[PDB]
């Protein structure tokens, strides 16, 4: 197919190596190995500071890392949120796209270590995230930000988090700026073509009809239907915040990201989408249009905080 | 919206006739107002002989029509199924249809009445019609069929009703030589391409999340994962019967169908699919286009049943 | 990528099997086309040549075992311009034959590169012209003359349809299966599955053009480029058949649609999962060419 | 179709208009009509500085307008090249873009009022925009401007003399940092799905095989298959500068504007290839969105100087 070579080149090496296969591997380790892999795809830029602490809640201790930029110039505030399909990433392995994102923004990122499945199911991450947002809304003064000013952004599973967090704001009343799905889940898509036609050799390798990331996040089957799960089967998607949805052109989950970024434009919330072409999902084996897409978002973003 | 001259026509009239107006129309008017457009739709040819009877069930007296084609050059049997959403049509609507694809087929064609929502809920529909299928198995000796040449063919929400069937049929080891859904129902798909451009202004107009039509049909939201609802969502589609899978392209239901036809291809089913260029939804405005489609499919069960 | 499984197989075997001079190569490619399909019964088959003024241009009419109808098809082959003959496509006209129940004539016509543009399209059209004139000794209707052809055979036929209108014959139906009708550069099809999809074709001009073509200048010439021509209209009524995963699909879709906004009544599908020509599927081969042949019954009835 | 609610909006008070029509205008009075529709469609931002002046060619002398950015934190330079078919638009028309790109980059704009068709055929206008750009480098000094870091942004026809003008760049070894075709016609395509689905009702209204346009700017047929008209055509498209191709999803040259991207890719080209959901061509009916891609364009631009 005609991708990026330093895409297809990537894709070359990815299957060789065998980093999947639950017939050597324990599933520990396959995080494990798939978190080195994340971490180490794009290279760390300088920040001006890096903080790590917890936000206690009543069952758990959620960590977080509060990113300050090289040059600070408005009070907006960016919360991130990682993919990583529910069941593996953290804050080390986005953590690159945290430092351009908050230097790119001009401004206070936050990046949260929400809890995954299969230990803990849906909706335990995305209450996690929820309450990580409420958190810093609290504790706005401290971190010198505008509660009005509050933008979310996540990539894959942390898109479908950004969507599902955005229900959630709108059913508490609490006002978020923008929400900056990259490349997120909304839906159990079985019919568009990108679904069935680049759902096997780009990396996002998806089995049908119930993959294993959602076979593992989710409860059981009433869950599919949750709009908390499935944003895209929202009855109502009006007065939700300012979107960017970006999608990538060989990547399975890219129609039903453009359908949720219609849906919004169609129930009138001002929305910005389009798709990377030549990229597979999140823009792997690409540092360079990893970098650019990041560097886009925080120039629209910085706008939106002006 | 480059369509067939003669459909774009027929659009242009169907929409300034306001069919489907809830303010000045109740709903047992509006099925049959649009009952009267389908069943003009197609010219009749003529057949060889054309019965009228009742299957008798357990709770119902199920009417069928039985086709005799014009030359009767073999021992095939095909189940026609109507469309209508579920929740009008009937023989009468698609008479038209049976004609031409008994002479095409060469072979018995026997259309069902199916029960209809909202007066009943799904799944009686699905289950009428493999009543329908067991009844003519049955009765094979007396129609003149050898049991291993039975096919179902069905449009619309037929086409759901084919995939359902099939689905019934594999499960109770009846089996089929082949079927036919055309411009088939086989998930709730919000994300495909074809559904968001296409689902309004091209005939078939259809509301997200959920449509009007899917409830008057199902009972609640738990049906939307029922296999006999939506096929697509199926663990298993191996071990059924050879295929022909008909969509359209201006057709909101086009990926679905072309969806449902890959994934049989994949578990191991013979399949073929095409797409009609230039047509909306079951081929309407276009009474040559529909005639066609049916002689072609009408040629390609004769030769299995060859 | 989500294709046929047999289909999927066979590009597996082809391109590990790595598929010479250009005559012999010809030669290689005419025996491995001419065994795909396995040959159906007819009720006869003759061997004959047309009288042209520089050529004796070889035919071979077939006759099917049940002939219903006067109607007559014209089957141009394919193969890039440059090689197939009726040998190649036998099987498909012995097929389309039975299923028409009419009957077929194949045409030799002359190959790229020691015949160039416009040759090719000049022996299909000259047939035609024959096969009208000598209708009543065919025991054919001179209104019941259709075209067929598969790929540059999809070519010859939009070419030679221009040229019916030209000179006022009438042909009832032209078929076109994955034509050849424009240098397309631009097209989701083209793009996406120029390599790897048996059909490989490098841009912005392929080998088989090169070979086929006198210079550049022939490239928007309408009798090599049909969808580059001012007026699609009073052209026959058109079946165009593509496939999914075929370079030429978007082009074959456009000429299909220029057709029915001219005017002329069209039939346009478009075969999923499959690739130019069907190839590794010669189940789906079959298929098509009988659904074809039930239409064109149907025209002639 | 689904498209942007602003945008579907703009497109039936475009039509009931009925601005183009050859039986009650005269082509200059429609000329200006649509400049007039094009100038109005984003608003103006502030910026740092403007100047008008002459480039004085051979046989002409070529309007400038200079653009200083409200901040100025680098010397990189891009040329900016207006659209309208080669037979209208100018300098005005796309102000507002040329004062937005300014601002997001952070550097020097200098737009290009290049003869137009029908007074000037095809290849003027390719020469007008290559000669602005030698012109820019001999005066880099005087401009305040690094030699490597010219740029040049184009949209529609812009974007097509931005392709253009890359090859007779590579020709003469002047060196361009980027290039920036936006909805670039690139190619006499008729082949392609956005080509057919969306060439009448969505703005850019095209007829086929040859549109109006494309016979008012070319000497004749030949000029069809002349790379400096359809770069697509060119047998080599390695050794062009970086690439940022912008296309939008309705728009009728989508898909060759997508396919000139992935020709750049394959011919080892760095290129970032991105289309814009729910618009039209040239994102207009939404002067929100045309902002938000000038902005993004801007900022990475701003990234490469």
């Amino acid at each position: 197919m005609p991708l990026d070579p330093e895409v297809r080149n990537f894709l070359q090496v990815y299957y060789k190596a065998n980093i999947i296969d639950f017939t050597k591997y324990q599933f520990q380790e396959i995080r494990q190995k798939v978190n080195e892999l994340l971490a180490k795809a794009v290279p760390k830029d300088p920040v001006g500071e890096t903080r790590d602490m917890k936000i206690k809640l009543e069952d758990y201790e959620l960590p977080i890392r509060i990113y300050s930029p090289i040059k600070r110039t408005n009070n907006g505030l960016v919360m991130h949120f990682h993919g990583g399909a529910w069941i593996l990433g953290s804050i080390e392995t986005e953590d690159a796209i945290s430092r351009i994102l908050s230097n790119s923004c001009e401004c206070t990122v936050i990046s949260v270590d929400y809890r995954l499945a299969p230990e803990y199911k849906f909706p335990t991450a995305v209450y996690d995230c929820f309450n990580a947002i409420v958190w810093a809304r609290d504790n706005a003064g401290e971190l010198g930000i505008d509660k009005d000013k509050i933008a979310t952004f996540g990539i894959s599973a942390g898109g479908n988090l950004v969507a599902a967090t955005s229900l959630l704001a709108r059913d508490n009343k609490l006002k978020l700026t923008a929400q900056v799905p990259v490349v997120p889940f909304v839906y159990l898509d079985l019919a568009s073509k990108s679904m069935n036609r680049y759902r096997k050799g780009y990396f996002l390798d998806i089995n049908l009809p119930v993959d294993y990331g959602v076979k593992m996040y989710i409860r059981d089957e009433k869950d599919l239907y949750n709009p908390l799960f499935s944003p895209l089967i929202a009855e109502d998607l009006s007065n939700l915040p300012q979107a960017i949805v970006v999608t990538a052109e060989y990547d399975p989950l890219r129609d039903q990201g453009e359908a949720y970024a219609y849906r919004l434009m169609e129930s009138g919330v001002p929305t910005l989408s389009f798709r990377v072409n030549g990229n597979v999902h999140a823009f792997l084996g690409s540092p360079r249009t990893s970098r650019q897409v990041t560097v886009m978002i925080g120039a629209l973003l910085k706008d939106i905080f002006k």
